[PDB]
DNA sequence: GACCCGTGGA
DNA sequence: TCCACGGGTC
């Protein structure tokens, strides 16, 4: 049976975009747009000189390249690499002619997975030793829906403990259902989970599930209200979109790549960007 | 110095 | 508390 207590840190990217984030999106998407296509010489300058017009003239070039690889390229899916030339995504073309900011998180929360594309090659060997395999996103709303079903509020650290650090969660192997009557057994015997690391800072355990939840609420899909989380039923047919993937297979398949191949590896990559950033 | 994440300003 | 710079460790 479901035993949240195998525990397992799960990343995602670290942000940089969300204080800022009306400004900086449509600055990544407009530079990107503009200068693109072109090849990869020319992006890495173009990019930087031009991001540095909206963070400041003191921002170091370690920090622009950051931004425009780990953010605009893998977090956001917003380009792609083709040949020798980088091209705009599908997501960032879409937002070029929308303008719609819920849609464009709507989309990333519909496509993001655990093993995935993002990942320094280490930690995706990692997920994939831990036969890690789900759409996190999918999860939590089926998991927000059962929790309604059944009368109860979750909050942050009940997703965090039960949910995006459950190694069995994450595993692909439990059901909603499971993770709520759980939920329900520990609290009638007055146990409250959080997430725990010993000797590291609330940000190594939990801002990667803070983050996760916050492009949630991007998308327009939850709410948070203290510190529980709630579901947008105004979105009830976007949240049901979503949802109702909760118990699919990823549909980008880490597993079929012997990361041992120089060949494979370059695949995996260029193989996930596709998959996350296009239509 | 290309994600990871310690660290501390906001 | 939040979250992102930029050094860390690929």
């Amino acid at each position: 049976n479901y035993n949240p207590e195998e525990q397992f840190r799960c990343t995602i990217i670290r942000g940089k975009a969300k204080n800022m984030l009306d400004n900086l999106l449509p600055a990544y998407a407009n530079i990107i747009d503009d200068i693109c296509p072109c090849d990869k010489a020319s992006f890495v300058k173009d990019f930087n000189n031009r991001l540095i017009e909206i963070l400041g003239e003191e921002t170091t070039k370690k920090t622009l390249d950051n931004h425009r690889t780990e953010i605009a390229g893998k977090l956001f899916g917003m380009f792609y690499e083709d040949d020798e030339v980088i091209f705009p995504s599908g997501r960032t073309n879409k937002y070029i002619e929308d303008s719609d900011q819920p849609a464009f998180f709507k989309d990333i929360c519909f496509k993001f997975q655990f093993p995935n594309g993002m990942d320094k090659l280490d930690k995706v060997i990692e997920k994939v030793g831990a036969k890690i395999q789900i759409r996190q996103f999918p999860y939590i709303l089926q998991v927000l829906l059962t929790a309604d079903n059944n009368n109860i509020q979750l909050s942050k650290d009940d997703i965090a403990y039960y949910v995006l650090n459950s190694l069995q969660v994450l595993q692909g192997k439990i059901k909603p259902i499971e993770v709520i009557e759980k939920i329900i057994e520990d609290r009638s015997n007055d146990i409250t989970k959080k997430v725990r690391h010993p000797g590291k800072e609330t940000s190594y355990s939990m801002q990667h599930i803070r983050e996760q939840l916050n492009y949630l609420e991007l998308a327009n899909l939850i709410r948070i209200d203290g510190n529980l989380v709630k579901l947008n039923y105004r979105e009830a047919e976007n949240i049901n979109y979503i949802a109702q993937f909760w118990g699919n297979k990823p549909e980008f398949n880490a597993y079929k790549y012997d990361f041992t191949s120089e060949d494979d590896k370059k695949s995996f990559f260029k193989d996930w960007q596709q998959y996350y950033s296009n239509v």
